[PDB]
């Protein structure tokens, strides 16, 4: 058997959970076990200051249960948990993500508008044919991305908030005959609005390859398809790599904006998003007419998928940069099982630090790297290395301030190797808490003294990744002073 990995997301509308084996190879690609989506609504439960309600939290955690439970199910363990920036609230995210961990065990680490559209990007490329110049569209009902790219990654994001449902409640829908053209209108001036200062960094040119995906964008290609006299998008498997037209999408919209809300959801493909697909397909029409678009493709690929890419692609390039006794420690490790993806960026995190302290005049013995990188694979486990190293890479790998000296079979380490582990594991410890959400994303920019202390800057941290240094950091001031966490 290969590794099984599980990631999920939570957008505005919708969560979503993709379940994966990694492709023998070490190449980068994986094979699809099993996918969910829970319509969690989060939008919708958000109160007059902008934060989530209880109702929401408590949606929120049912999804998580439900995805963690499908996960450990495949064998996955760990589901890392990526939120946009507005599911979770505006000043309280944390704290419903702390409280959703504690009642489910998955932790919702808000990312940025861009970095979601950069991700978005990958999964788009892991279900289409992209070219040398391409141009993304991700709507979902909190914001916009716009994405350029080539055959590989991102190169430029700009996040909007253009949501389905923002603009849905923005501009509130009349009763008169002509209120779904007003609101679609109003709409459209919105888009052009915060998108004209930026259009010309996603504007056609010849040979641009447009790109659609979230739920709307799918319902859009469906509705599109049975309006050519298609068949609901169950036949042909889905709407992956449909194509259609500015004009469809238009002819679309003055359908959709001529009807009621309530008939809405009676046209082919809209079934399921009555309430803001008005807005949304305004969105859509009006962003692509701003941009020169002519015709799209739509992508069943997205945040998840991006996700699953990134990560795997983080833990072989470790591998492959490891050593022929190291890659054997990571191998070791998988066989018990733990998460190769944590174990790597602790891993890449201990090795930061360790370095950063030898720069700055800390002495370390020559194998100290070696065990540290060891223990890093090794800590969450319930050949080529001495036994003396071995012994060494278990200490550091388990240590905790409460050894018992006399009780027999207490293992007494020497006075020099008894602080090197101290000292390691305190580098470890730190690095641990920097991936305490799992979300691969912490990185070291510098380490300075700071007096007799230190001064640690650190990137791509989530609060509960800046709360686990403050609690695990404690070893650290021990053996080099006191530390300081910023950014
Ligand atoms: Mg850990």
């Amino acid at each position: 058997s290969h590794m099984r990995v599980a990631v999920a997301d939570v957008g505005t509308n919708s969560s979503h959970l993709l379940i994966a084996e990694a492709l023998p190879g070490d190449a980068g690609g994986f094979r699809v076990i099993d996918t969910l989506k829970d319509r969690t609504r989060l939008g919708e439960c958000l109160d007059t200051r902008g934060e989530l309600t209880p109702e929401g939290e408590e949606r929120l955690a049912s999804a998580l249960t439900r995805f963690r439970e499908l996960a450990a199910s495949a064998g996955a363990g760990d589901v890392r948990v990526y939120a946009t920036s507005a599911l979770r609230e505006a000043p309280n995210g944390a704290e419903v993500a702390e409280r959703v961990r504690q009642r489910t065990g998955l932790y919702p680490a808000v990312i940025s508008g861009v970095r979601a559209g950069e991700l978005t990007y990958l999964g788009v490329r892991e279900a289409v044919e992209l070219g040398p110049d391409n141009v993304l569209l991700d709507l979902g009902g909190g914001s916009l991305e716009f994405v350029r790219g080539a055959e590989e990654r991102a190169a430029d994001v700009l996040s909007l908030p253009l949501g389905a449902i923002r603009m849905t409640r923005a501009f509130p829908e009349g009763d008169g005959k002509n209120a779904g053209r007003d609101v679609a209108d109003a709409v459209a001036r919105q888009v052009r609005e915060l998108l004209r200062p930026h259009a010309g960094r996603f504007a056609a040119r010849p040979g641009t390859q447009f790109f659609l995906s979230s739920g709307t964008a799918e319902a859009a290609a469906d509705a599109i398809a049975q309006r050519r006299g298609g068949r609901p998008a169950e036949a042909a498997g889905g709407v992956n790599g449909e194509r259609f037209t500015l004009t469809e999408l238009a002819d679309l919209l003055a359908h959709v904006a001529r009807l009621r809300p309530a008939q809405r959801a009676r046209v082919p493909g809209l079934e399921r998003r009555g309430d803001t697909i008005l807005a949304a397909l305004s969105v859509l029409h009006a962003a692509l007419d701003a941009l020169g678009a002519r015709e799209v493709t739509v992508s069943e690929g997205a945040l998840r998928e991006g996700m699953l890419i990134e990560e795997l692609a983080q833990v072989q390039t470790f591998s492959l940069a490891l050593s022929t006794r190291q890659r054997s420690v990571l191998a070791t490790a998988g066989r018990f099982g733990v998460n190769l993806s944590h174990a790597g960026q602790v891993a890449e995190l201990s090795r930061e630090l360790f370095d950063r302290l030898l720069a700055a005049g800390e002495t370390f013995p020559p194998p100290a790297r070696s065990l540290l990188t060891a223990a890093a694979v090794l800590h969450e486990a319930g050949r080529g290395f001495g036994p003396q190293d071995i012994e060494l890479i278990a200490q550091i790998a388990r240590y905790h301030r409460k050894s018992k000296p006399s009780h027999p079979d207490y293992v007494a380490l020497a006075p020099a190797d008894r602080a090197l582990v101290a000292r390691l594991a305190g580098i470890l410890r730190v690095a641990d808490g920097l991936d305490r959400a799992h979300t691969g994303l912490a990185r070291v920019d510098d380490l300075r003294r700071q007096g007799q202390g230190w001064q640690l800057r650190v990137s791509g941290v989530t609060p509960l990744d800046l709360a686990g240094v403050g609690e695990k950091g404690d070893l650290w001031a021990r053996e080099f002073g006191p530390l300081s966490v910023q950014n």
